[PDB]
DNA sequence: CCCGGACCTGTGACAAATTGCCCTCAGACGG
DNA sequence: GGCCGTCTGAGGGCAATTTGTCACAGGTCCG
């Protein structure tokens, strides 16, 4: 199945995208790398890749696409729009998109790589972001260990404001996304909290391959 | 001493958003 | 040649679940 690779600058960029948007983004990065910024998506191919009906695929592509307008990307800083022209459909079942050509060098560069089947069952987009960031540190054999700072997680992934209260961070983000990864990818994940005084400052992740 | 206060934790509630499902009907194609 | 039966996909919706938000109970230490 398709092998996604991407610059670490993208893995660690600041942005807010939905699951459906992130799914399309993997294919854009795949199309671009296999070579101006103009990409294409076929309804019927998307449905087969992610096990959807054509109808629900159509709904997913269409709504995702109009929600890109005005979205911006920050590399730590510098801000860019993803798209510089609205999407449009020349043929039935076919969509054409114009990626910001200044983003090309950030896609292809100190890199991250994973097969697309590893992530296609994840639902929560924050769990996608987390699985990408861990892959950046994985070893050939399939294991790794890394410490991420809590303020940096909040900025980079653009978590919502109430997760600045630590019990909500644990309950609605950390625990859920560790569960999905353990339930939906071939990885087995554990963690421990690093504290300084009363505040929790980093999260330390360990993982192996099944 | 023990207070009110400033931190921290977890949980119960509710509001807002997203999920996989369902139904309709016209477009593009073929037998 | 052209009608109609089928495969697509662009729309309209849903209830059951998940995600986002905040009040309140209940721990500690400070001055
Ligand atoms: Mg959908
Ligand atoms: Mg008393
Ligand atoms: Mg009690
Ligand atoms: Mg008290």
């Amino acid at each position: 199945s398709p092998r996604i690779v991407q610059s670490n600058d993208l893995t660690e960029a600041a942005y807010s995208l939905s699951r459906d948007q992130k799914r399309m983004l993997y294919l854009f990065v795949d199309q671009i790398r296999k070579s101006d910024g103009i990409c294409e998506i076929h309804v019927a191919k998307y449905a087969e890749i992610f096990g959807l009906t054509s109808a629900e695929a159509s709904k997913d592509i269409r709504q995702a696409l109009k929600s890109f307008a005005g979205k911006e990307v920050v590399f730590y800083y510098e801000s860019f729009p993803w798209f510089i022209k609205p999407a449009h459909s020349p043929s039935r079942g076919l969509y054409s998109v114009h990626i910001n050509p200044y983003l090309i060098p950030f896609f292809i560069g100190r890199f991250t790589q994973f097969r697309l089947s590893e992530t296609k069952e994840i639902t929560n987009p924050y769990a996608m972001r987390l699985y990408e960031s861990l892959c950046q540190y994985r070893k050939p054999d399939g294991s790794g260990i890394v410490s991420l700072k809590i303020d940096w997680i909040i900025e980079r992934y653009q978590l919502p404001q109430s997760y600045q209260r630590m019990p909500d961070f644990r309950r609605r983000f950390l625990q859920v996304c560790v569960n999905e990864i353990n339930s939906r990818t071939p990885m087995r994940l554990s963690y421990i909290e690093k504290k300084k005084g009363r505040q929790t400052t980093h999260i330390v992740f360990s993982f192996r391959d099944i």
